């Protein structure tokens, strides 16, 4: 979840 988000 922490990753999908600084990706997006
Ligand atoms: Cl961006």
């Amino acid at each position: 979840p922490x990753a999908a988000i600084i990706a997006a």
